[PDB]
């Protein structure tokens, strides 16, 4: 644990949270890990206990032993929560796929929503309801979500969210709007935009920002660009940069507090060793979890 807690810093600036995330093993595997995201992190989002493949592996039927850890390892540790991720093309059982009647999806698409956002009912800040939907063009992802129920897929998971947990922040994340005038980035904002005006309960828009080395300072324009979207709020959630350089971070850390609307930050994990990209040494704790250089760059920032 560091003795400086970035996330309590960053809350004094008025922001909500700068957060990490965890499951079972991460969580258990030695003493520092935990130890570190109770001491300077303030929120934690499931690295894989809340997706599909893991929630509902056969067809009504949920499996909640790592979600619900992860839940209450959080809500035990004061932890805000942000879920993740309802509707994705990945990481998805071959049941759901394999679908290929319209209603018998959305019919399908509204029992998971449901099912696994009720079981955490009020514990929840923010869902991920629906990721990385967009083509890199902009354009709509043809995943089996929008071959089969087409775009209504995108109002029949908003609203069901909505309903079923009036209490969260629901969201729409996706990679690679990390640069005003980025296609992607152009694609979100229009779409957002349309969707708000038909009066589609979208409160936010999540940038996962998985940078490579020198991308830092394209970030703060991005979230400029996507504030034009809309929505209530905006959100960096799954930061990573190959090198982790002070530069590259600090940049990110400014980007957000600088904008009204980005409400926090979660970094896609705490240690080195741990990273889905750990051959970059993309994160803030090294192999022996102790503070990189990034980590303290950022402290010293806010
Ligand atoms: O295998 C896991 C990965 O899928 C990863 O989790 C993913 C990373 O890519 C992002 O697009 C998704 O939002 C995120 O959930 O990180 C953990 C790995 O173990
Ligand atoms: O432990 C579970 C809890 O995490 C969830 O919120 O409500 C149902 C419980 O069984």
């Amino acid at each position: 644990q560091a003795s400086v807690s970035i996330d309590a810093k960053f809350k004094a600036h008025g922001k909500k949270y700068l957060g990490t995330i965890g499951d079972q093993y991460t969580l258990t595997k030695n003493t520092k890990n935990p130890a570190i995201i109770k001491a300077d992190f303030g929120q934690l989002t499931p690295e894989n206990s809340m997706k599909w493949d893991a929630t509902e592996p056969n067809r009504g039927q949920f499996t909640f032993s790592g979600s619900d850890y992860l839940v209450n390892f959080a809500q035990s540790n004061g932890k805000l929560i942000r879920g993740h991720t309802l509707v994705w093309h990945s990481q998805l059982p071959g049941w759901v796929s394999s679908i290929t009647d319209k209603n018998t999806l959305i019919s399908v698409l509204k029992n998971h929503i449901t099912t696994v956002m009720t079981r955490y009912k009020g514990k929840i800040y923010a869902w991920d309801v629906l990721n990385e939907i967009f083509n890199e063009d902009g354009s709509l992802r043809n995943s089996v979500f929008y071959n089969v129920i087409g775009e209504d897929y995108v109002r029949i998971a908003f609203e069901t969210a909505r309903s079923v947990d009036p209490n969260a922040k629901l969201y729409i994340n996706d990679y690679n709007l990390d640069s005003a005038g980025y296609s992607k980035v152009n694609g979100m904002v229009s779409h957002v935009k349309k969707w708000l005006a038909a009066g589609i309960p979208i409160d936010g828009i999540g940038s996962q920002t998985h940078l490579g080395a020198g991308a830092g300072s394209a970030v703060a324009g991005a979230l400029n660009a996507l504030a034009s979207a809309g929505t209530k709020e905006i959100a960096i959630t799954e930061l990573d940069i190959a090198g982790a350089s002070s530069t590259d971070y600090v940049n990110v850390v400014n980007a957000c507090l600088n904008q009204a609307k980005c409400v926090g930050i979660t970094v896609w994990g705490v240690a080195d060793p741990d990273s889905w990209r750990s051959s970059s040494s993309p994160l803030l704790f090294d192999g022996n979890y102790n503070p990189k250089a990034a980590y303290n760059a950022i402290a010293n920032a806010l």
